């Protein structure tokens, strides 16, 4: 148990006796919850490492490609190495997406065209992906919108599972749709993440309508949360981020796709042009650490898993609502508190920023951001810029005051950043 | 003059006293078309090195930039930087760009919609853009046509000069061309590139018909040829590569375009996609090379440039026919020279090779990529135009295309060694 | 437990069921030591990030110096961090230390002078120091004992414990000696490394007879064992390599000192020149990934700690001898195992090979060491060449054929390769 | 001739008419001056080509290595290079020396033991040097003499040439001088630079009493000035800094030495340590740019010489004693100015930070540089800090207030900075 020095420690960074016995009692509640999650990761870190071994990964696949960096073998075997992971046809893994949102406008563009439709069908997309598809707002940024492709969406029902008769209904009705998107993670919707087991029901309900439609999900957050991933249970294509949980916390920026061969190969000519694809980008030396990230991520994901299970039950137990509960199935990395409480909420999240390795000492306020309206506050001190496998925490200001934690390298960093967050409110 | 010890060393890589005489001659040719690049080089030397202090570059602009890259000042001065030089609003450098076409495309899907007709003058674009407009084949790559966006194309005179009569009838007949896209180099073919004078011509004649007309410059290979660049003249928008002049020898990969805001926003959502623009993307640790590429540029451009120019003149010497010649007004770095014998060719490219210092012992022979095509490569940034390089596709009259020289005493180098594989 | 997935896809490595008992066995036995482990994990942890908060460490540290790295902050503010983890006045964290061994000599080289003496009071050093100090050859390629700086040994007690009695007979009749070495961990010998208590036990007993004798520390693999270092207990210097431990698994190389100001700007002067030290010296972007090795330290030493014990205790329950034994305090992250066999001992190594991500697939056969007529065999596979960190085993070919096992960034990956390698001996 | 549009814009700089007509003067006399150089680059550039080629240099050799870097390639070829360049046995070649003191006083400590005895054969050393020998100040950071190193010094004669007869003399005379040291530039002084030949000349003559002295030469800001380097005249060990002359303006830091076998090993075991020297030791991934600096060092070497010799004389036109004239023979990049008046030499220092591309607002001041007695100021606005092969100054303030000008990695760069300075003097 913790030791008595740990405790002097604690004392002073401010961490009270009733912020501690709380604590004691939450990690007393979730013992058997991170014992399920070691079995997932456990077979996660097996999973990786088959798929370096079965490529033969070595020392020479630490490249340093420069130029059009043709026949760069570290870039070309990455891509292998992830769809022996995901259990797809090919991958496409580059520094060059400048974030997730990229990556899935890059497979959207890439396999859409002018007389398409898509459909979404986990209700609307996570804000800046609105856009890309040119939802509501167009303003000639070259939306999907303003190339002739169409958007249509399916809500998920009252119970937060998708509406598999709607959809079927929706896509009999409408011939012209030739994908459908799944957004794995929750973002902002105070509901539960999408489950692989739900993500398989949609598939299916889909492919049983017209087995040509493409299936793609946003897999963002939701990797190596299960030992299964979306394109286990019939995925065409998915997307995601390098500095979320499959960068380890060590990829320093990126994207990737896996899929069949066609969608990856499509989505590779949005990226660069038509007849380039893939076949030219160099990797600036950042090879390595996109393996390595890979390598730890099965083990660096649940560190941040845990992080958020310790965070739900110790804020429950302080009387804050939560979403999800500690004893949830997890889709995600993402833990919601409700502070009711426009105070508090600002206070947990300087103590966030407050717990970090980089930017401690930083201003963490309110501000007025880019096309929100509402002001919003975030904690980030992180090793690599925007990454949300560290410790970090956003809110809008705005009713009910609700905070979104993510992140921990490991889980006794998130554990300290929540424990010093909490005694900010609780005392 | 040459020392004695450089003959003799010279001698080990079998060149001889013919070509050693025919090298002569040309020197001594060639020399008042030196004083002429060292004017405008002195003039492009000051223009960046002003374009650097007015945006206060320090070395803390040599930035450490990871993730999202939110706020990067290597990356926003280095565009300012850029966008001074070329006198734009605005510019978009990015080693995300993996290649000259790219960037292109990148300009060209940025600023184009269903139902717009693109305008090529300058005949049809070099190959490699062919896939991305849909020019002949379409095989679902997605392509401009396959975005319902029209391709037009207009040849050049006879005589090599933009044909300014049939330009002004096509746009008058066809009033949903938005945008006119001018090559500036050569490319695959025997004519001379444009220079800065027919740019304008191009600009001011397309601008007299709808002043909206977006005018397109890909200028790959003319960077610091003349003092003025094609945004001096009326581009809206130019397109080119950082593994080509502007890299200086040293950025590793890249591309940039200057121009208005509208059009380097528009291509920046292309880049990444709408909402995020240039506003995201870090810089891979090598955001210093890009700048120091550039301040580079001015100089090494004109090397590369005495390279191609005593190439022209002593291959003209030994016989041949080249093209450009020694004495034309230059608006790029390639330098033709019709050989007339496939063998003589091929030598003369395994020579190049020879001479680099990269995979000098490297195989030298054509392979198939309709007709086979040899290349001499050897450089430290792969695939770098601006490092000493050849290329030649096998058929008559076998026309070798000779670029780059980091250093004129490199390119020189290289000459002398090729040319002693065919003149004995 | 372990899913019955995981079970068969460990079938596939060709684990059998009787290695399967062994291991839930081992497991049930270790529980509680892994629960000492992440005390003191917590502790550290919270250590190191007080110590980058102390220093107000921001995205500006993450410098990209070059040419001479005069005034680089992120250089210079690493030292602080180190200091401040280390508690001592001084640190010097750099790049240029090629390796352990290099930090080490430039310490001995620094704080040493003609006509003083130095004595080792753990037996003699480990075999590459040797060439450094001039105790076997001398063939002028400039060892201390070139130099006119001399050296004496003091063997260990045949209980492992320092010999205090003859340690303060051989100072108190040997005035010239100014320097005691302590190697922290133990090499090839078939003991424990010395506790925290140990040294601090050496340093009273010298600093008791000559107060101005300098007490060195070899620190390597001793990292975040505890929640003190031997600077806690009174060393003057200590000396380490960044791809073992304190590099957290993505230091790319270098080493760092801890010590007195004196002490550290003495080794600085051997590290460069007189005059210089360690004021220049830029760091070629590699100090970001040199702070969040840091920053991952107490937690990656923990998880090779982990498969350290894991290897012992099923080892132990499968016949073999081991040392350490699964629950005795520990001052490094290296396991023994006693075979007795030849040919076990190249199996098991072989095992390891076939466990690892790098080079998985390379023939790990003996093989003859420039100058030792004993061959050695090794098994590594690793991110960071030669990191002691990652998963790795080496062994020389003499009887009684004793391995010795370390690393494993996650405790998941050195299960696995242990079950690989003991599956290929126990059927 | 200049462009009207360049002498408008040069107006902008405060560039007046009677600068431009000293620049035009200069630039009709020195003229004929440049021929001679481009002889020399030409086969120079050769000889560096040439180099390339033997060794076989392929993209395989831009590694990347990591951790100990054990089998570097491109390490051990480019050691290689240079060694083929030279004309020497071996080379070593490495980013991890600090600056060009390290390289020299690892060749100092790496070849010399305690009493054997040091020759400065042209005079006293440059500042930085004076520590690591102990010269004069000793305390007790490790210098030559405190490890039983003599130092004896023969000056220059009146004349600037080499004292032969005395070095003879006191050779003869002290039996235990085992090196002779010879700085081939100037330094800090006010005379002339030795050529090849004034080299040779000692060389002959210490060999002439004892074969087995080794002859070394501090090789600084000479790389590339003749067609033959130090060792092409019988030096056995030659040392420099890679941000100077031979990094060509892009190496980002490091050194080299090059000569006998027997002198590189023992300089690499004072570079490490005895038993390691260069084995070890990864290259940051940095060896593509000190292999492509390298090859365009003959050219870019010449730049700086080029605007070495406008420098000396549009300055001597102004009516300022310079050293060395326009037409006398180079051995080093340095043009040295007397003004004998500390305003004009601080303002033209002032003036070429101004005419930089790299913080070219920073107005530069004296300020204690490590390794110098006096307050120095030194104009250094570079792409690479502190690099001497790019445009910079620096001035130790004293009478008679000599500036020393070197640097500019284009002629063009070099001319804009000597015109922007000389304009703010002179109107
Ligand atoms: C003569 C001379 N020696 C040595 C050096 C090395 O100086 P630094 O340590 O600044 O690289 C410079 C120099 O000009």
């Amino acid at each position: 148990g913790m030791l008595e020095s740990t405790k002097q420690f604690l004392k002073k960074y401010n961490i009270n006796d009733r912020v501690l016995k709380l604590y004691e009692t939450a990690m007393n509640d979730i013992q058997n919850q991170f014992k399920i999650l070691d079995d997932i990761r456990e077979f996660n870190q097996l999973k990786v490492l088959n798929a370096f071994q079965e490529e033969r990964i070595s020392e020479a696949h630490f490249t340093n490609s420069s130029g059009y960096g043709y026949g760069d073998i570290g870039r070309d075997s990455l891509d292998a190495v992830y769809a022996r992971v995901f259990n797809t046809e090919s991958a496409l893994v580059r520094p060059h997406f400048v974030n997730g949102t990229h990556a899935l406008g890059a497979a959207l563009f890439g396999n859409l065209r002018p007389g398409n439709t898509m459909l979404s069908v986990c209700g609307e997309p996570y804000d800046t992906l609105h856009d890309v598809i040119g939802i509501t707002e167009n303003s000639n940024m070259g939306s999907l919108k303003e190339f002739g492709i169409n958007y249509k969406q399916v809500d998920l029902k009252e119970d937060g599972k998708p509406n598999l008769e709607e959809i079927e209904k929706v896509l009999k009705e409408d011939e012209s749709i030739t994908l459908v998107h799944i957004q794995r993670s929750t973002g902002y919707g105070w509901r539960r993440a999408l489950l692989i087991e739900d993500i398989k029901s949609i598939v299916d309900c889909v492919k049983n309508i017209r087995k040509d439609i493409i299936c793609f999900v946003d897999n963002c957050y939701g990797e190596f949360m299960d030992t299964k991933e979306p394109t286990d249970v019939g995925a065409d294509l998915i997307a995601g981020s390098l500095i979320k949980n499959i960068g380890g916390g060590i990829a320093p920026t990126g994207g990737y796709l896996a899929g069949t061969k066609d969608c990856i190969e499509k989505t590779s000519y949005r990226l660069t042009v038509p007849g380039i694809g893939g076949e030219c980008g160099s990797t600036f030396g950042v090879v390595r650490s996109m393996y390595q990230g890979l390598f730890l991520a099965p083990h660096i994901s649940m560190e941040a898993l845990k992080g958020a299970i310790l965070c739900s039950r110790i804020m429950e137990l302080a009387g804050f609502e939560v979403m999800p509960k500690y004893d949830e199935k997890r889709s995600d990395i993402i833990q919601s508190i409700k502070f009711n409480d426009k105070d508090k909420l600002i206070e947990f999240c300087k103590g966030i920023q407050t717990g970090s390795p980089i930017d401690s000492f930083v201003s963490c306020e309110p501000w007025d951001m880019p096309g929100y309206t509402d002001q919003v506050i975030m904690a980030a001190g992180a090793f690599i810029q925007g990454s949300s496998i560290e410790l970090s925490a956003d809110a809008p200001i705005r009713e009910p005051y609700i905070a979104y934690l993510q992140g921990g390298l490991t889980f006794d960093h998130a554990k300290i950043g929540i424990l010093i967050a909490l005694s900010r409110i609780v005392k």
